[PDB]
């Protein structure tokens, strides 16, 4: 019944890395059936961008009109804290409504990354789960990716960040791998991308040899 | 009078790194004193852009003017091979000249990065040398940096890339480390940025006693 | 100045251990076709050399015309730092252009050469890369050649010298060999030749067992 705007901020996975271009999403819901057409305006620090693109109207199962607009923004523009305003004007609406967003503002904190060897009891099971702890970053946005031998791994899970007592955030990332690969000796790396990190990247490393001391001394039992 | 127009390609480090956008300039020199007006035009795939910047002329002892016009290029847009053309119109020049730049076409190859520990004999000298070797990257552009525990080090020196036996390229980077820091076991990271690299970044770790691990005991007591 | 003078300095490697006499060419390029004839004169310490030689002219695909000259120079003469001048005069050029070649007047610096054993990751690949670097030589004239039994391998690659903060120069040399031959413990060395080095020759031996002589494989059995 009542129109509302949920302006989607660009995903950090796109904004931080060069590979993908960040996109800004403006969604209009509860659009009046008499006036399907909706007029859009875009403000960047008080200027109008000519790169705006629009999508055709979509009708869902609930017969609620929803209009989505996607905007291409440079990677560095979002990181600079530029204010982005989406303005919606329609005949049904008595006055246009503007929703503004910007990146979170605060003191940056360099996250700390640790790797955890798998538990001994996990050796009983066929599959073993690794552990990468990233803790101590004030901003909520962060990227975590597992990769081995130079290729990405598509079987991993990252927990949402959880606020700490001091205000920092911590999270765990787990990678499930079969036991034979762990016995082989292949290296696994949990890479973290954050705005406060130097060069916006940090890589770690874990393998079977990390647990073993640098002096090869353990022999066969009995 | 033999005018010179130089279309400087953007620096590879700026293109690969996200901190600074790549910068493209189309400089014109050898301009007569009686003609201090220079007309600059920039076409992005045949479209005008309002980001063009104009700078005042600079006088030189060689009686040649120096005017520089610079444009910012999006990181993602450059990697797509988009055509960027600069057109210079001068009254002194009988014919205005236009030059277009685009990314070269080829098959990228993933480079291999290795770290070489310092020789024992060098340990008798005042300092030691850490060597980072990158090999097998077909494109001539590459970014090499060195860090230690987060803080970057600016003591590295990188040799210009040269051809290989199979047409590839290899690069060597040397950094000077005091023995006092090396004995404690400080961890150093060699960072490589390239187009044919996963997320255009790779870290190789090198520290004290990381090579030839000790193997002393092979038999257990019982 | 219509005609141009292209000077080819003697090869720094050639002036080293005697293989052939180094040749310096004072080529005259961009010669106008109207007056192909060119006047050539010498200036060496005020005395003209008696070993003057000339070569037939060559005509390129484009309109550029070149005149090439060759010489023979003793190895000890170049090391003496003598001054050389080839004077080119032509009707097209209003005034002659001066380009004098002489040895660099800098303080020699004794260079240091080291070898680095290949990394463990290189052992995974079918090829093994051996690297040796030379650093600390102020002059840019140096040679590095990977020498083995019989004919030296042609697979070696040398990077151009790079200036350092101290003002000296450093460079690397890389040789790729078969993985199987590495375990055989064959002798490997890269000879470095520089004017500052004693006898203009230095060698460093690289071997798998020379990296670490620590005793290993200690086994204890208790009843």
């Amino acid at each position: 019944g009542g129109p509302s705007v949920f302006l989607f901020p660009p995903k950090p996975k796109d904004t931080l890395m060069i590979s993908r271009t960040p996109e800004v999403t403006c969604v209009v819901v509860d659009v009046s059936h008499e006036d399907p057409e909706v007029k859009f305006n875009w403000y960047v620090d008080g200027v109008e961008v000519h790169n705006a693109k629009t999508k055709p109207r979509e009708e869902q199962y609930n017969s609620t009109y929803r209009v989505v607009s996607v905007l291409t923004v440079c990677h560095q523009d979002w990181l600079n804290g530029k204010e982005y305003k989406c303005k919606v004007s329609n005949k049904a609406l008595p006055a246009p409504i503007e929703k503004t967003i910007s990146k979170a503002k605060g003191q940056p904190r360099e996250p700390q990354v640790y790797t955890l060897p798998p538990s001994r009891e996990e050796m009983t099971k066929n599959q073993v789960s690794l552990t990468c702890l990233v803790k101590g970053f004030y901003p909520s946005d962060i990227a975590v990716e597992w990769e081995s031998n130079g290729q990405p791994e598509n079987n991993y899970k990252t927990t949402p960040p959880v606020l700490d007592s001091d205000g920092s955030f911590f999270l765990y990332s787990k990678l499930t791998v079969d036991k034979s690969r762990w016995q082989q000796g292949n290296v696994f790396s949990c890479s973290v991308m954050h705005e406060a990190l130097h060069n916006h990247y940090t890589q770690k490393s874990l393998d079977k040899s990390t647990g073993k001391p640098t002096l090869y001394n353990v022999s066969l039992i009995m």
